[PDB]
């Protein structure tokens, strides 16, 4: 049946809630914090900003919407209700997302301080169980970094995305390669975890080059095989015309850093992605021993990307998308 809405402004807009939804607040842009008495957490709610204004806003719209009815999963953002006032496809022009409202990111938790080891693990292990879940999904995250990471209080994490950003992504990414895998997301929490354990950004580059040059500093000039693979010519030209590199000793880069940590970075900050460890290959990683369990790391159905990448008229977006909010299961109760 459905649910009685009520209106109220907010943010320099309308809001049409249900009256499940109580104490909405304005958190920054439209969402808004606000508890949800059926289940009784607080929640956040998403008002999708102009959503069929454009061609490009309605694709991004059901994209969204489709990829988070999919996933279902601890350590990813999921949905805990869907929504619109609309009664008919008609009359249908907003649409509001609600997850539970999460504490803060991973530099709100602890960022510019030096994490215990067992506190690493917890975290690091989480994202790649998160991750694992993603890449079976044949999706790639491509954007993995401190702030896309929602952390409570416990410490419990998931992955999202919010739709410096440059000190994360991997190599290939920062020089426009437009064919790459699931491993540039490996490259990020390599990354993510050298700074929880060092306080320290691994990568602190200023502008694109500098984070190259940086980047280059800790893992060495490309060898002979990687130099094989790179498809231009003028690039080549290039990677010739550097100084070799001596691949620095991730011992003395990480002074004191449990060595089970050592090594688990050195599989993932490889400068050739075909060789960094894949997330499923790192949870059985030593490191992880006293947290791993491969009877609950689950993986995905597949996911059709080819839906959300398409020539759609307006309309037809707009309906795609009001099918997907009146089939909206709400995942089963505490
Ligand atoms: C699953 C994974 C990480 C791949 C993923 C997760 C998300 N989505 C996502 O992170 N959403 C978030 N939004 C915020 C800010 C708003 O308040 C939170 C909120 C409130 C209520 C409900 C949800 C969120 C924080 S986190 N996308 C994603 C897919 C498509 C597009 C469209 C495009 O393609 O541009 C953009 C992102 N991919
Ligand atoms: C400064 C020069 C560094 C080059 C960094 C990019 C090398 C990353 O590795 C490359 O990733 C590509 C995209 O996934 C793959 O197609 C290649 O097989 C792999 O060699």
């Amino acid at each position: 049946e459905r649910p009685t809405f009520y209106r109220q402004e907010l943010n320099k807009t309308i809001w049409e809630v249900p009256e499940r939804y109580q104490n909405l607040s304005p958190v920054g842009s439209s969402v808004c914090a606000a508890f949800d008495t059926k289940t009784g957490l607080r929640v956040a709610v998403k008002k999708l900003s102009r959503p069929f204004q454009s061609i490009i806003h309605a694709k991004r719209t059901y994209r969204e919407l489709r990829l988070l009815k999919h996933m279902k999963h601890e350590n990813v953002i999921g949905l805990l209700d869907v929504f619109t006032p609309a009664r008919s496809l008609e009359e249908f022009n907003d649409v509001y997302l609600v997850t539970h409202l999460m504490g803060a990111d991973l530099n709100n938790i602890v960022k510019s301080q030096k994490l215990t080891d067992d506190h690493v693990q917890f975290l690091i292990y989480q994202i790649l169980r998160g991750l694992k879940y993603i890449h079976s999904a044949d999706i790639i995250h491509r954007d993995l970094k401190p702030s896309n990471l929602a952390v409570n209080e416990d410490s419990e994490l998931k992955i999202l995305d919010f739709g410096a950003t440059r000190w994360y992504r991997a190599p290939e990414i920062m020089l426009n390669w437009m064919h790459y895998n699931q491993t540039v997301d490996i490259w990020s929490v390599g990354c993510i975890m050298a700074e929880l354990l060092t306080g320290r950004t691994l990568f602190p580059g200023t502008d694109h080059i500098d984070q190259l040059k940086l980047i280059l500093r800790l893992v060495g000039t490309p060898g002979a095989e990687l130099l094989k693979k790179i498809s231009s010519e003028s690039a080549r030209n290039y990677i010739q015309s550097l100084t070799q590199m001596p691949k620095m000793n991730f011992a003395n880069v990480f002074i004191g850093a449990n060595p089970l940590a050592v090594d688990l970075l050195e599989k993932m900050l490889v400068l050739d992605s075909d060789k960094r460890i894949t997330a499923a290959q790192a949870l059985a990683h030593a490191y992880f021993a006293q947290y791993h369990d491969p009877d609950d790391e689950p993986v995905a159905d597949p996911y059709d990307q080819s839906l959300e990448s398409r020539d759609l008229l307006i309309d037809e977006w707009k309906s795609l998308t009001y099918d997907e909010v009146i089939s909206f299961v709400p995942p089963p109760l505490d």
